[PDB]
């Protein structure tokens, strides 16, 4: 098969057990790679990779192309249907982590953990704020932006959102806007202005973990233009920052690696694959 | 009254309001301190300083010594209470806040929060692990164990404690002894060895809250001989450090002051006060 990236060792030994495994990246197999063409029928890759028109244009046997991940801004859906080439994905494995992470943050900025860490060891050894009581808004309230509220709640939070629609089971009160929803915010988890950010008020604390002295803090793992990151950040004060490490675990990337395995497996194996998209 | 140490502006004014407050550290009140000593009846202080018996001794009128905090090693109990006063302190106030830094180290060495914030800071932008699943052991489970436990419960663990006695109404496993407690544990909470690190395995690690390769890695808030502290914990690995930041947040403190401003008000009413130990 085509393994346009590296994943993990161990997805990777999981590869060159069931499949002979070209690597588009390493130079050591572009010949056997060229030779394999017309005999290759899939395509192992990321969302961030994906795989061109060129590409599929070359693999002629081509019938799959499994994403480990759930972006599919890097190949062209419809073109590969057309093909009757099967896209898969790894849906709803990543959402806890990415909470996890989220949460981790704002821990870090609600209690100093970022300039409490360096202080000591940069051997110079502020009150710090609890979350207890405090106003969680939360910006999306997806997979991920569930995952976080709950975990939120047992800090002593009380949970608002912004919605899209309205969940059902839980007390958690809802917001008709985005500003609604800053104008009522101690923390706001963005889970999906300047404005926004002046109704947080000047004690109130941004989080991000979905896409790129008026407030009091901001933990961010996800900017624009990455990772040639606005540079300020690093000098911004109350600033913990993360190298978009949302869905970075062991577990995770273990649990979307057997995923593109089992998409992989079923379509060699004549059926269709679980998730295709 | 005798004000021992600093505590925060705004319970300083609550004591300059009802109270001519004389601060032993500083000296532009030293006269003014000597002469009040006969009519003297209260001492503010915090368990670092206490009250030594040679200022006892010069302090005939004091009815009270209200501790901010719960520490009494600094202060002569019985000796007190052989001149007939009253010594308080602040119970049951910061134990969620402990357990909430405990968590928050916790996510932040599981999480890689510190190598991957330097790492962005120092601008040279290693897969983390998710709590999920994974055997919290808790090292003594009072108040800041239960807390910590609960807390540890949202983000899919399982919880193990080390007991001194078996709590009713959770469905938490008691082991033995702290040994066993390490044997099954993936992280270590201490909230009170070699061969316990030893039985953590290199997978697992530790979170201190409490007093001061062979483990994946640890999150320390308190340490041996502080701050005068090891020095190769700034240089060893995995490791998230804190300045014994436990307690420190703005609504603990203050839900501490109103402690200490209630002992006094009630001593200066002619009642026992409510802390008194």
């Amino acid at each position: 098969l085509l393994l346009v990236e590296p994943m993990m060792p161990f997805v990777m030994d999981e590869l060159q057990r069931n499949y002979s495994v070209h690597r588009l990246y390493q130079a050591a197999d572009r010949p056997a790679l060229e030779a394999a063409l017309p005999s290759i029928r899939a395509v192992a890759t990321g969302g961030g990779a994906g795989l061109s028109n060129e590409w599929m244009e070359k693999l002629p046997s081509l019938g799959i192309i499994a994403i480990n991940g759930v972006g599919t801004d890097k190949v062209d859906l419809a073109r590969a249907r057309r093909r009757n080439i099967d896209v898969t994905t790894t849906p709803g494995v990543l959402a806890d982590d990415v909470a996890d992470l989220g949460i981790a943050l704002m821990l870090a900025v609600l209690r100093r953990v970022g300039d409490g860490d360096r202080l000591v060891r940069e051997g110079r050894w502020p009150l710090g704020h609890s979350p207890k009581g405090k106003r969680i808004g939360v910006l999306g309230l997806g997979q991920i932006g569930r995952a976080l509220a709950s975990r939120a709640e047992a800090f002593g939070m009380s949970v608002r959102y912004w919605n899209r629609s309205t969940l059902s089971g839980v007390d958690w009160i809802a917001h008709q806007s985005p500003v609604d929803l800053a104008r009522d915010s101690d923390v706001l988890a963005v889970c999906v202005d300047a404005s926004l950010l002046q109704a947080l008020g000047p004690e109130g604390i941004v989080v991000n973990v979905a896409r790129g002295g008026t407030i009091a803090g901001a933990g961010l793992d996800v900017f624009v233009n990455e990772p040639a990151i606005r540079s300020e950040f690093h000098t911004t004060p109350n600033t913990v920052l993360m190298p978009h490490q949302g869905s970075a675990t062991v577990e995770t990337r273990m649990a979307m690696g057997k995923l593109v395995l089992a998409n992989l497996a079923a379509h060699f194996a004549g059926e269709k694959a679980p998730n295709t998209v």
